[PDB]
């Protein structure tokens, strides 16, 4: 038993919830939210604009060490790095930008990196700003989570068209 509330069950281990992750990621104090990252950890819009403003900058600062020691992510890969005032832990995943020219094959690798923790709080993975098809980004995610998936999904219309169309 969890404190998450208010989700649809999707699979045996797939949730989705139309929420804020912000807000939900405040009330819950998860282990770990996950933040859309991009390989610089450049937390400017989109869903990593919003969890760095709930930090008051302190992710972007925390970020920019990170940055400066270990060099940029890659495409498909993650860094587990502090939750700050939201979670006990941020996990950073970088999905494939498509406004970027980035393969979306790359989406499978980037969820694969929800399987090294046991629960999480997310957002779909290169939806938003990322440009990818916001259904697909649910398949693979469904395909590829084994792990206790929790989906935030900020747009009511889009969390409607999601559950609606889900197989
Ligand atoms: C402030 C805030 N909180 C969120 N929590 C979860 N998801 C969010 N965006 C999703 C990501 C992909 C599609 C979408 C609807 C843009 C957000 C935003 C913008």
């Amino acid at each position: 038993v969890n404190s998450f509330s208010g989700y649809l069950k999707l699979t045996d281990n797939v949730y989705i919830k139309n929420a804020d992750i912000v807000e939900e990621a405040k009330k819950v104090k998860p282990t770990v939210v996950v933040n859309a990252a991009n390989v610089y950890l450049k937390h400017g819009g989109g869903v990593a604009g919003a969890l760095n403003k709930a930090t008051n900058n302190a992710m972007q600062v925390e970020s920019d060490d990170y940055i400066a020691t270990n060099g940029p992510l890659k495409v498909g890969g993650s860094c587990v790095l502090s939750g700050h005032n939201l979670a006990k832990h941020c996990l950073h995943v970088v999905g494939p930008n498509v406004n970027k020219g980035e393969d979306i094959q790359l989406l499978k690798s980037a969820y694969e990196n929800f399987n090294q923790h046991e629960v999480l709080l997310a957002p779909l993975l290169s939806a938003g700003i990322f440009g990818a098809d916001p259904i697909h980004s649910l398949r693979v995610c469904v395909d590829t989570v084994r792990t206790n998936v929790y989906l935030a999904v900020f747009d009511k219309n889009l969390y409607d068209k999601l559950v609606s169309s889900f197989l």
